[PDB]
């Protein structure tokens, strides 16, 4: 990121960096003028009286005085109105962009480092890009004011007050090239200390089980005095500046003496090679901050949103555009010759070669021994993951030429680890959807064999499952999970391992006699019990990543095919 | 949270503000006396030839300028140390005290709020009271200068300027009240915006499969048009503070003309009344910005930092005080007459008259219907949570009584759904504990059946588990999660449902042999399979918070007592 792109994000508002700086220029005049105009009403009293010509002159002294604060006061308040509308542009241009990449991008970006990067960082550069923005337009101002009437005292000494800029720069340049390399390790090592305190909070349930709750808050602190070492490194560069330019205004100041000794004698009058030091004292204090700051934060700022700058920029890795979206499908599921290795860990493959499909209305189970892969072939089925070699096919056509918005509207999921959100009960069962009709979540909360235990909460249909479902059992919240799914009326159902992994034993009995049996879906039921894949339409055993078996419960259990081995501890 | 409370988090920097204030006078008494020196050096070398008579005096203006510089480097230097100091203190000081806290209290406040609360206040306050510090210091001292170069001129006018002050102070004394107000209710409704982008990026893989994940990124945007309308109403009033001080500070300017006359015509000259306005325009660019700001932004940092003092003020209301850590411990546990109601639901009694005990040696499982407490006699069993009525006996003292880093040492656990951090694996299996040997985390990975599984990832004992382990599967994060409670040799363990969670049944008993039955345990097994509780040493079934049965297998499925009833669908 250079300095231009980080003055892009602030193009429009220049309808208000205008009526900002218009209304710095009025508060300039009626700080010169001011005096200029009080002389002239005091000599007017001063002549006869007062009460006569003193209130004839003294307006012009007040309606400057009003004049004045009005713009000081309009610009201060519009310096403010812009830091805002561009942080705001600056952080929702950042999730927009965020929340649209790969699934593989978030397992490689811990969610600590995301949120520093939109809460912290975005705060920074929005403040920096205000103050030294607000700065640079009064610098520019008074240096004119102030300019003129160097000129108008000397037409030579002036002359050498300005071959001190292009010095001042060359320095103010070496640290706005040297502080921004520093401010972006100074953001970075501070999400890294956000990332131990949000891991630590999120889980605070199993820290402290293990007894190491108050040895987690000295690995936080350590991680504190590392973004320290970078702040007495980042003084030690702003102290060893302010030195770099102070001398540098002593020899113009010092030069400006000499050469401004010739004149006095000869050429130049005493009086005005004296008064034209004190105005010279001002272009020091101005050609050091107009210019001496306003070029370093400007070049800190665009350190701090170094990174910020490229999770804007970067480009989804699997972008989907389709727009296939049928009225009548079938339900009719097929992988033909899958091959799949994910992208964190690319020396091993998942599945090879799988081949196997799921017919429109029936049961088609899959198992195997708990570290093939299951559920990387439901990472797949919702296009979640891209392929090495095959192609998942949905009803004839591939799943990539789907409508990414309706495809997830007719595929549903129960994750193995199902994941409900901080909400009410009925505003979690009809998540996706808009508005849902109250009646047709009860008529889908029976199924599950939910509204058992719903009505019976404090609160009913009302009450809340704060931070991951955390507030009800781990029984509850699979079948307000499953209640979850079924809303929709899906016709592909894929219910993963959390099917009836944590249920009472008695109770996913009275779910299977109405999942798929009353309507007609196509369910995909992924367990480990013999109970649930018992009575399925067919099923798919598959070991290391290659399917083995395909044949019902008696029609696999007759044959050793790894099946029969499986089932053998449980059968008593 | 008043003014004395946020002042005095920075007492501990009283040595670097005191050297601040030093060279700070430094600076000033330079910047104040360089130009009469310099004015004396132009005459002594303009009397005679400057060539070798000038050095004799702009010795002394070089000595000035370099003392200057030095000082205002130096000022600047160690005020940006003590904002980062200030930072690094307050940080630290929130966490410590908000990881201490009670269980309840992390169930009632989302982790979105407090990150964003500890990141983006402490931020806040730090660079609000650094800057207003730095402010007040430098116009304190060039008012001193000004009010006594204003008092050598008139002795009677000047009683007329600081009648304004207090005027200028009881203005900037309402600002001051309502801006507090307002800079609390933009820190906290900031932070309900940084739930809403942490809720969604935490959970991009349930957020995903269904569509809404563009969706979900226009309710994060609504959620800062509210951030707006506050930092609108924030703007409109610093515009509106400005006129309110202009304005005063003009009646002071009008008011010391008419009496500025009256004394000129009488016994005032005419040239001193134009000079005691020069620096009288130097008092109003004061009085507004000494006390004018310095006590805005002093009351928008006891703002922002009104809930984050609030943190660090909280009682724990369970705190654990005993030490009495054993040298052997048997490992008997009883419940007596407990009685349990968790604090974000005060209506519903979880336990009533629960009793029973684990005899030590013996893997003691336990069973009930779904909804039923037995989770929760495990979160009672660990002390999170407060009892209402009974007692939980380890061996014959309560558990209260114990070394809270004692008492988890001797007590395991396997949570429902295991939680693994973004680490290595042998990192991982060793949490709790300081540096144990890689041999012994071998050895109880191969209990754990784990080993198996470990030796074949792209890095061995040394892969990454990211973020709860989500890059795992489903069976390999509990084979994990076992060998890390296994590694500690536990006195007493339990297994809330970690084997039959979602292990092949194969594998699935390998862990069965070699957890209890080889060492001495007391294992407590939570299930629903039949396999686990089929050779358990006894069964406690209970049902809606009231134990029911305490019978063997056989023992218990003669009588039916609503156990027979369970295992019955799963009896094949
Ligand atoms: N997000 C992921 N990134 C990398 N590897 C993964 C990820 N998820 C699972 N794996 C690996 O894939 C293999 C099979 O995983 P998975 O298909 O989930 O097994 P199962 O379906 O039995 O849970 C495992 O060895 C696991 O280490
Ligand atoms: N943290 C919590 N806060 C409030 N209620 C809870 C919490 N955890 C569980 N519950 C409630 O307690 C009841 C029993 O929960 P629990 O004992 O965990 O059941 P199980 O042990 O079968 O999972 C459930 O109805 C659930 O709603
Ligand atoms: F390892 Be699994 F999701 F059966
Ligand atoms: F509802 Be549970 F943890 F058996
Ligand atoms: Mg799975
Ligand atoms: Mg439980």
């Amino acid at each position: 990121a250079t300095l231009q792109k980080l003055l892009s994000y602030t193009k429009p508002d220049v309808a208000f960096l205008v009526a900002a700086s218009f209304f710095l220029i009025v508060a300039a005049l009626g700080e010169t003028f001011l005096p200029y105009y009080t002389g002239r009403a005091i000599d007017s009293i001063v002549i006869q009286k007062s009460m006569d010509q003193f209130t004839t002159a003294v307006v012009v002294v007040c309606l400057l005085a009003i004049g004045s604060s009005l713009a000081a006061g309009i610009r201060g308040g519009i310096f403010t109105l812009v830091f805002a509308r561009l942080n705001i542009r600056l952080r929702n241009c950042l999730f927009r962009s965020l929340v649209s990449q790969e699934t593989s991008f978030f397992d490689e970006n811990r969610t600590g480092d995301l949120i520093s990067r939109l809460t912290s960082d975005t705060t920074m550069v929005s403040d920096l890009v205000s103050q030294n923005i607000n700065i640079f337009l009064r610098n520019t101002v008074k240096v004119t004011g102030v300019v003129v009437f160097m000129f108008s005292l000397s037409w030579q000494l002036s002359l050498v007050t300005f071959m001190g800029f292009p010095i001042i720069m060359m320095v103010s340049n070496i640290y706005g090239k040297y502080y921004k390399r520093l401010s972006k390790e100074v953001q970075s090592a501070l999400a890294r200390a956000s990332t131990t305190a949000e891991e630590t909070i999120s889980a605070m349930k199993t820290v402290r089980s293990f007894a190491n709750e108050e040895e987690e808050a000295e690995v936080f602190l350590r991680k504190l005095q590392q973004v320290y070492k970078l702040n007495r490194k980042e003084a030690a560069a702003y102290m060893s500046y302010v030195w770099g330019s102070g001398l540098t205004l002593l020899v113009v100041q010092v030069s400006i003496l000499y050469y401004g000794g010739h004149l006095v004698i000869s050429g130049q009058m005493s009086s005005g090679n004296l008064i034209a030091f004190i105005i010279y004292e001002f272009v020091l204090g101005d050609c050091m901050e107009s210019v001496g700051s306003v070029y370093s934060g400007l070049m800190q700022g665009v350190g701090a949103a170094e990174k910020v700058f490229e999770f804007i920029d970067r480009q989804p890795t699997m972008v989907h555009d389709g727009s296939l979206a049928p009225d009548h499908l079938e339900g009719r599921v097929d992988f033909e010759n899958v091959t799949f290795t994910y992208r964190t860990r690319p020396h091993t493959q998942v599945l090879q070669n799988v081949s196997f499909s799921l017919s429109p209305g029936k049961v088609t189970a899959l198992v195997g021994p708990s570290g093939s892969g299951k559920s990387s072939c439901v990472n797949i089925l919702e296009n979640f993951y891209p392929l090495q070699g095959g192609r998942v096919l949905l009803d004839g056509k591939p799943i990539g030429a789907y409508d990414h918005k309706y495809l997830h509207r007719v595929i549903s999921l129960v994750s193995q680890e199902p994941v409900l959100f901080a909400r009410s009960i009925t505003d979690n069962i009809s998540y996706g959807l808009p508005t849902v009709p109250f009646e047709m979540v009860v008529e889908a909360a029976q199924k599950a064999n939910a509204h058992g235990f719903i009505m019976e909460l404090q609160d009913g249909y009302s009450t809340e499952t704060g931070e991951k479902g955390a507030q009800l059992s781990g029984g509850q919240k699979q079948r307000v999970a499953m209640a979850r799914a079924l809303v929709r009326n899906p016709p592909v159902l894929i219910l993963d391992e959390a099917t009836s992994a944590l249920d009472a034993e008695s109770e996913y009995l009275i779910q299977q006699a109405i999942h798929g049996n009353l309507q007609r879906h196509t369910v995909l039921i992924i367990a480990h019990r013999l109970s649930t894949v018992e009575r399925a339409h067919l099923i798919v055993v598959l070991d290391k990543g290659r399917v083995v078996q395909q044949g019902t419960h008696q029609q696999l259990l007759a044959q050793g095919g790894l099946y029969a081995k499986l089932v053998q501890r449980q059968m008593l």
